[PDB]
């Protein structure tokens, strides 16, 4: 049971723009989704100081960061709060909405894409390097969902019964042929170190078996 839907028309512009515009510094992308999942780990931290059961679900407070060659994706995994099903389809782009118009603005009068993440929307920076994101999420309130997009307008929601996460996010990049350079953890490593070197949780970052 795969429910499609459409973006709202700004966020597919940005979609757009993100994907058509030239621009070369690309591997924001990587601090951009490693922020969404620290700031999903500070509020699942801090949310469990007067609820400690919201831990039941996985103690363990991490990131791993894993490529895979073959399969040609990169995934970014965290233990944070999760994504309800409104979350996916109506409360996020709501947010995304405002953010997506002063980016716009900011673009338009010289500003450039790196500064993406000043605005909420840093997310859709994945779609620098990625032709399909796929999203597993699953938080204390709700069932495990996947949220995939290629883009081209839409976007769809489903319930997951794949394996259980436990509690978080899981971000499945699946790269542009020309991007496979990020397949590679001495690249990955390479662009942690310069932009994502004081998250305060464990980043893991697995070794390609190629
Ligand atoms: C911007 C608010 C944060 C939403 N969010 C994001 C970024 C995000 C941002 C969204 O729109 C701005 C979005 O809807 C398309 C989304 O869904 C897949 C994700 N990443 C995480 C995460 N790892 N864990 C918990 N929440 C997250």
């Amino acid at each position: 049971e795969v429910e499609t839907f459409a973006f709202q028309a700004e966020i597919a512009q940005l979609m757009s723009l993100i994907i058509n515009t030239f621009y070369s510094n690309k591997e924001i992308f990587l601090r951009e989704l490693i922020s969404n999942a620290s700031d999903a780990l500070d509020k699942i931290r801090y949310e469990s100081l007067t609820d400690p059961s919201k831990l039941d679900s996985g103690k363990e407070l991490k990131i791993d960061i894993i490529p895979n060659p073959q399969e040609r994706t990169l995934t970014l995994v965290d233990t944070g709060i999760g994504m309800t099903k409104a979350d996916l389809i109506n409360n996020l782009g709501t947010i995304a909405k405002s953010g997506t118009k002063a980016f716009m603005e900011a673009l338009q009068a010289g500003a450039d894409i790196s500064m993406i993440g000043q605005f909420g929307v840093g997310f859709y920076s994945a779609y620098l390097v990625a032709e399909k994101v796929v999203v597993i999420t699953k938080h204390n309130d709700d069932e495990q969902y996947a949220w995939e997009s290629s883009a081209g307008g839409s976007f769809t929601v489903r319930a997951d019964h794949g394996e259980p996460i436990g509690r978080g996010t899981k971000v499945i990049l699946h790269l542009k042929e020309d991007q496979t350079e990020y397949l590679e953890e001495r690249r990955v490593k390479e662009v942690v170190k310069k932009h994502s070197q004081f998250i305060g949780y464990p980043i893991t970052l697995y070794l390609e078996k190629e």
